[PDB]
């Protein structure tokens, strides 16, 4: 039993409520958020910028030291920071950004890194700015991650799309 409230459940595994991930965050403050994450850990917008806004920019203080210690993340890839006043930690996930012309197989990819958490609050990889199709994104996800999700979605039109056409 664990505290998030209001959820869909899609799969054995898969949860889905309409939902600001911020304010989600907030309430639960969940052992992992994930956010929605670029190589170069800029947090300026979508879900990323959101995210970082609501830690007063203690996020993106943080994920400065991390590239200039370590480089850029790969897409695809991830990694773990602290989730300061939102949650235990913040799993950076890197889902391909279409509109940069990346591979939209490395979505699977990007998915693959929740497994190595438990429970996770997360936003849909590689929608809204990062030009995906969101039911595509579901699809993927419910396919590829094995551990318990809860997946937030702020657009409530979007939310019921995603209901109605999951298969
Ligand atoms: O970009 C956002 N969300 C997102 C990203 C990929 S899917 C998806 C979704 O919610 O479906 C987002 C979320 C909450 C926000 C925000 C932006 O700005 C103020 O509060």
């Amino acid at each position: 039993v664990n505290s998030f409230s209001g959820y869909l459940k899609l799969t054995d595994n898969v949860y889905i409520k309409n939902a600001d991930i911020v304010e989600e965050a907030k309430k639960v403050k969940p052992t992992v958020v994930v956010n929605a994450a670029n190589v170069y850990l800029k947090h300026g917008g979508g879900v990323a910028g959101a995210l970082n806004k609501a830690t007063n920019n203690a996020m993106q203080v943080e994920s400065d030291d991390y590239i200039a210690t370590n480089g850029p993340l790969k897409v695809g890839g991830s990694c773990v920071l602290s989730g300061h006043n939102l949650a235990k930690h913040c799993l950076h996930v890197v889902g391909p950004n279409v509109n940069k012309g990346e591979d939209i197989q490395l979505l699977k990819s990007a998915y693959e890194n929740f497994n190595q958490h438990e429970v996770l609050l997360a936003p849909l990889l590689s929608a809204g700015i990062f030009g995906a199709d969101p039911i595509h994104s579901l699809r993927v996800c419910v396919d590829t991650v094995r551990t318990n999700v809860y997946l937030a979605v702020f657009d409530k039109n979007l939310y019921d799309k995603l209901v109605s056409s999951f298969l």
